[PDB]
């Protein structure tokens, strides 16, 4: 595409856009065009404003766009053309990505004990409501661990709400513990794009 | 992917997919799994059910599987496996594919004069609410009007409901009447995948 | 979107898309912008040209735009703005839908005898090289048979060509034979947006 | 869906599957489904073999998957089941995520001096032939710069080859440098998913 300013926006959250040199109030020469999953190609906004569209996104006194809460398909592209009180006419474009924040994440099942030279499941992490997916890692004492890596295995499932399409992700890790180390590890679960309480079994050699 | 049956499912409307091969009541054993816009790859559901999907598909007592109102996210495809009391394995493997009719077109706007031997605005016309969006298709005297035909040009812009969804089309019919014709022709507007406008009689100038 | 006049363009067939109001021969003030399967978003073509669009989609004399050969990703949204030697600013706009034709349908299996009153499965028909995938449509004495239609049940499998993306669908036809029908009915296959030889099985009273 | 082995592939290299709990060499039980950009829902994929589906992905001797060169559209999910000589049942199951790594940045252009308190247009990076896009990041003096922070202003441009499919980005960075500040500041452009670029040391006037 063009060049962009890239805009995060959090889902749930308002959202305004500035439309630059624009009038600082109405009457102003004025275009907003956007192009997201609400969209087929470009749509024009227009001060003016009406119908449907005006629950969603609608120009405000000083030309910027203003959505009251982000969704999903807000995702993609803003721009807004205007002419100045001269008659020079600036350009304004946006690309926005959307995103949620997951709950704390939680261990929801580990182990008490390990056997160290043997493969063992240390625990189950889940993290609910994210927007996109993400993953979940775990750490070993703090240092990130990684997977399918000649001992330490991990296993992801990703599920979808229904209805808000928020993502929830549940891990699991298995490690083969190396005979002659730590004998009371910490194992910790995290978010990336907060972490868990940290659990601490115990190891046999 | 493998050999299915072929669903229809309007919007708003209940939808009831059987699991064949199931026994007629609880208990029964069997799985309902469906990959859709609501899900990420395939979604497991069970007779017992439970939580957020139970507001959108359960799993009736005779084992198939209910929606009570399909949305657009719902397009994809749903299969079951079941055992009977004998112990032998049916599966079930349906393609659901949404849609939406629209209300009837309208003419907006038309042209009351046509003259012969030069390109002129015909009208326009409206069609709102279809899934997926569909096409609008122009009419002379009951035959088929082919868009770009040295003579005829059609335009035509989709536009989406935001939060429905559903489509709405608008077209705009430009005719070169050829001199010596129907003074009187009829033209007309219809929904292509009842739904066909009145007709429009301008009139033309040789 | 726009108002746009709808192009449908055969794959690996050539397309021209006039420019309107662009003058003639070179020098022209005028530019093309894209969005289709090959771009983010837009993606700008001049008439100088260059770079990797060269072997895609290039800018000819006259100021149309060429593509020597239509593919899938070809799919979208193709826009002109030309000034003329006056300077009056004329806009083309054009949304392309592209396409296949497959081969003629065929029927790879059929049974030679029917049971009246009890199911049976009539046939198979197979259709290769179709974009988008289409569906095959049954016919019995010429006429239409309409699915799960209570004595007519149809199955079909969709598979995509793993390099080239065109379908093959593939169709499997059931029927219960009402009692004191035709005993040599025709049944045939045709492919839904040509048509197969007839079978001609005996039916049993 | 399923609990999953996520599988990071790099495009253009090799990629082999292991099917979990398959006899070492045939004959042997086993199938292979994929659902991945080439495929309409599940392909099924079997030791056999034959067909367009060679030239892509082969089921090898000890029942492990191979794809020679990955592409973009070999995204999706892989999955095995197989039987032992015992009889019993295994499954693999994994996520395949395809990514390319661009070639090292670089600074198309800079300032070579800059004035503080007024915006400053510092410079322009490139990166070529990155999957997913990925973005370019700013630093001053090694640690990051925020976009859009009073001050600091970032824009990007993200095109595709219109054959390979991978992507080429453009950033250019402005700032407003404070008074009173480091003379000399040393900016460097980085890709986010070495890959930074030699850093550009540009004069502040005061
Ligand atoms: C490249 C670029 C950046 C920012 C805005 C625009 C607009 C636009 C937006 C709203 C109204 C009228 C024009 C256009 C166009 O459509 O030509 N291009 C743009
Ligand atoms: C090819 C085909 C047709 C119909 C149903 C299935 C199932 C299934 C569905 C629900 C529960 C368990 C298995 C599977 C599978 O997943 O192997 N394949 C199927
Ligand atoms: C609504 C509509 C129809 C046809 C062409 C355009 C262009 C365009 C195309 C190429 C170059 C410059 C502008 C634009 C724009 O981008 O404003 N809108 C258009
Ligand atoms: C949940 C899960 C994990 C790993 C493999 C499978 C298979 C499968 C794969 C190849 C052949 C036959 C079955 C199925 C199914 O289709 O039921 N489910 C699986
Ligand atoms: O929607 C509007 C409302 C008022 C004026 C206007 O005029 C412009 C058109 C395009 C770009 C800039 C200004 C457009
Ligand atoms: O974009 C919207 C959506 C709904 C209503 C609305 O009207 C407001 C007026 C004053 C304050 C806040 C909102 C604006
Ligand atoms: O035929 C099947 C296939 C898979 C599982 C199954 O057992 C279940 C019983 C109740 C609910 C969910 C699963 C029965
Ligand atoms: O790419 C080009 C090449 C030459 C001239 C040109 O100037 C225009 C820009 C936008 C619209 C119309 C004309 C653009
Ligand atoms: O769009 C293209 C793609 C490849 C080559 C090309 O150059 C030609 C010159 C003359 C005739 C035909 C083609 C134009
Ligand atoms: O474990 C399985 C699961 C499904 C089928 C199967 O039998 C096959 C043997 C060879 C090739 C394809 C299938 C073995
Ligand atoms: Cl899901
Ligand atoms: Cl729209
Ligand atoms: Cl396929
Ligand atoms: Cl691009």
């Amino acid at each position: 595409g063009a060049m962009a300013q890239n805009i995060t926006a959090r889902i749930g959250e308002p959202l305004v856009l500035k439309c630059k040199g624009a009038p600082k109030k109405p009457p102003q020469r004025l275009e907003w065009k956007l192009n997201t999953g609400r969209t087929e190609a470009w749509k024009v906004l227009s001060p003016q404003g009406g119908g449907p569209w005006d629950s969603v996104a609608r120009v405000l006194p000083n030309g910027s766009l203003f959505l009251p809460a982000v969704g999903i398909q807000d995702e993609g592209i803003f721009r807004c053309q205007a002419m100045n009180r001269n008659g020079k006419e600036t350009k304004s474009n946006y690309r926005v990505r959307v995103y949620q924040i997951p709950g704390k994440p939680e261990i929801v099942d580990s182990a008490s004990e390990l056997t160290a030279g043997v493969p063992n499941k240390v625990g189950t992490c889940v993290s609910e409501g994210s927007y996109p997916a993400g993953t979940l890692s775990w750490h070993l004492d703090g240092k990130p661990l990684v997977p399918n890596e000649k001992g330490v295995s991990v296993k992801e499932q990703t599920r979808r709400h229904p209805e808000t399409g928020l993502f929830t992700l549940q891990s699991e890790l298995m490690v083969t513990p190396a005979r002659g180390g730590d004998p009371r590890p910490t194992f910790s679960c995290s978010f990336s794009p907060l972490r868990t309480a940290p659990i601490q079994p115990r190891v046999w050699e």
